[PDB]
């Protein structure tokens, strides 16, 4: 009869299977098909890619968190709960006349007029101040899930980040890699200075400790030529063949004397080498090595400032590049020289180490991470009090601003402020806290001249400082996540009623 009551309804069962999910603890509730596939997933988005939806418009829900992901990926989930509670609150108001155009003027009007209250309540911080970049590090490790050692690894990884920032204060996730490797404990992952390659040599002939020497790059191949004119190959003289054995061997030895003459005792190429070619090198005294990506011969002349060549038929001394650091030290047997630096990287590597593979997985997705929802920090510059912190302290800017409007469109405008406290009320359930017994501590605080950085700990269960634990998150999810909710549930109730249109194409 009223079509847009099973509208709205269909919305509200879409945010339940996503709102006890919020926070970094909440139980999952996996769907699993006909087929037999069982998974099971904890993040927001990953439900929605799998789910059988039933009235068609629950997608309009759900393509306008699929673009916010994209961006940002964190906080689309923010913006559902949010969703189903301003749309339960229209029912109470429409049950007294009121008509969706005075409902839907409110949201538009109190969305705009919250951007002018975030950019009062967010802090400002430097890029650079270790005092306060120290503090950031501490948020993450304990958000993702490694407490063991939190005093360890977020050191290594404050150096890091601010070290890799260019001179504007920008910075990108490529120039991060990580790896994984065998060790005695968590502890021994430090920096030296110079650049690591992500290839080994496939043999033991050549020299393997030279201390003092040059790097040269190289690229060139050695595969046989080919004509640009069409050509066929004709063979009618079966003595070919043991000939090309020993002058193919023959123009090689002549070659990589050239290398040595030059001034160069490092070298990494890329095809392979022979034999005989390699049993000089070592009386001759050049740890040479083959096998190298291409990614990885770019960082090396731009940290050393050596000089990238692309041939090698051709090498002069002028094309020497020039060494950052070298340096003895054993990798569980093996002495090779593994160095890295982190002033001007382009893919700096991080050797981390461990007693078993398990607990090496588990770290090696949390170094990647912690640039991800730290590097977001160093390009905005502004931060916030998250946590379900900066809902609690809009609603009493929201208030007193409703008193200045007059007319029947007071009445969504304060609807709007009571919906962001749904917040901390999920928070609060899968503590197992009633919300109505700590809701009303945590708003008197924000009585008068009260700190505006307090809020609700999962871990201890009562009101403290989110600075100063480790709560934070950037700017442009909370102000989005807003904004997004504000235009994406407004389309919901713009709709004046269905349509029997035939041939939808």
């Amino acid at each position: 009869r009223d079509a847009q009551r099973m509208n709205i309804l269909a919305g509200r069962i879409i945010a339940e299977t996503v709102r006890s999910t919020l926070g970094p603890k909440g139980m999952d509730k996996m769907l699993v098909d006909d087929l037999g596939d069982v998974v099971v997933t904890n993040d927001g988005v990953t439900i929605l890619r799998e789910m059988s939806v039933e009235h068609p418009a629950a997608k309009m829900l759900i393509e306008v968190a699929k673009t916010q992901e994209k961006e940002v990926g964190d906080g689309t989930t923010t913006a559902v709960v949010v969703a189903g509670e301003l749309l339960r609150k229209a029912e109470e108001l429409l049950d007294q006349n009121v008509h969706p155009t005075i409902v839907v003027k409110g949201y538009q009007a109190a969305a705009q007029k919250a951007q002018e209250l975030l950019k009062t309540i967010a802090c400002e911080v430097g890029a650079q101040d270790k005092e306060i970049l120290t503090k950031i590090a501490m948020t993450s490790i304990t958000g993702k899930g490694a407490e063991k050692a939190k005093e360890k690894l977020a050191e290594i990884i404050v150096e890091a980040v601010s070290a890799v920032v260019d001179d504007e204060g920008k910075v990108d996730k490529d120039l991060i890699k990580i790896e994984k490797k065998s060790g005695a404990s968590i502890d021994d992952t430090e920096l030296i200075k110079g650049v690591l390659v992500d290839k080994e040599r496939v043999s033991a002939q050549m020299p393997k400790k030279v201390t003092d020497a040059k790097i040269a790059l190289l690229n060139c191949a050695i595969e046989i030529k080919e004509t640009e004119t069409d050509a066929e190959i004709r063979i009618t003289d079966p003595a070919k063949l043991m000939e090309f054995i020993e002058q193919e061997e023959k123009m090689l030895k002549d070659m990589v004397a050239e290398i040595k003459a030059s001034g160069a005792n490092v070298l990494f190429c890329q095809k392979g080498i022979d034999d005989l070619a390699q049993h000089y090198l070592a009386k001759e005294g050049i740890v040479a090595a083959r096998r190298v990506k291409k990614s990885d011969m770019e960082k090396l002349a731009k940290a050393t400032g050596a000089n990238v060549i692309t041939n090698i038929k051709d090498l002069s001394a002028q094309d020497l590049g020039d060494a950052g650091l070298v340096e003895e030290r054993k990798i569980s047997g093996d002495s090779m020289i593994f160095v890295e630096e982190c002033k001007h990287p382009k893919a700096v590597t991080m050797l981390i180490r461990g007693t078993t593979e398990h607990v090496i997985e588990e770290v090696a997705r949390a170094v990647d991470d912690a640039v991800g929802v730290v590097g977001c920090t160093i390009e905005d510059g502004r931060i916030v009090s998250g946590g379900g912190s900066t809902e609690v302290e809009l609603s009493m800017k929201l208030r007193e601003y409703a008193e200045g409007i007059s007319g029947r469109e007071q009445l969504a405008v304060r609807a709007f402020a009571d919906a962001l406290e749904v917040i901390p009320r999920t928070l609060a359930e899968n503590a197992g806290l009633d919300a109505i017994e700590i809701l009303v501590k945590v708003r008197a605080a924000h009585a008068s001249n009260g700190n505006k950085c307090a809020g609700l700990n999962v871990f201890t269960g009562a009101v403290e400082d989110m600075c100063e634990n480790g709560v934070v998150e950037p700017l442009r999810v909370k102000t989005q996540a807003i904004q997004s909710a504000a235009e994406s549930t407004e389309m919901l109730l713009r709709i004046d009623d269905v349509i029997a249109a035939e041939k939808l194409r």
